[PDB]
């Protein structure tokens, strides 16, 4: 029932890029927002707001989400358009 | 006279990875720490301390350094070992 991002993010909008990627990766893991937050030791309200681009998130919290999601931190800031471009073209 | 990083960073240490990359890219541009700080509208003391891994830097400041350096934000978090691996292997 876990839904993916509806639209591609502006590649320049780093918050939008992060939010897209967080949601894509957590959904691939079968994780709700709440579950991702529990995995990182972050407040579920905070994680949900990050996905709505509300917070100037610190590097340490990027690092924790990336560790919980099992990806390199830089993959959270890599626009999905670029990832796909590299992956399939 | 602008010197490059002395050692490769621990790829897991995101602060170390950022500091390596900031210094590599700014040196490629002919920029001191002070100059990079002026380019981003950041305090030179703060930029110098980021390169010594002292600060839990926010996403907005990552974005500003990346815009001043003319690179994608995610390249600041991409370990130089990986970059080289992709670039030449």
């Amino acid at each position: 029932k876990l839904t993916l991002p509806a639209e591609l993010p502006d590649e320049q909008d780093l918050r939008a890029v992060l939010a897209y990627n967080m949601r894509l990766f957590r959904v691939n893991k079968g994780w709700s927002q709440e579950e991702l937050a529990r995995q990182c030791g972050l407040d579920r309200t905070y994680v949900s707001a990050v996905e709505r681009k509300r917070w100037n998130i610190a590097l340490s919290n990027i690092e924790k989400m990336a560790a919980a999601l099992g990806v390199a931190a830089y993959q959270l800031l890599l626009p999905p358009q670029e990832r796909l471009k590299l992956m399939t073209n």
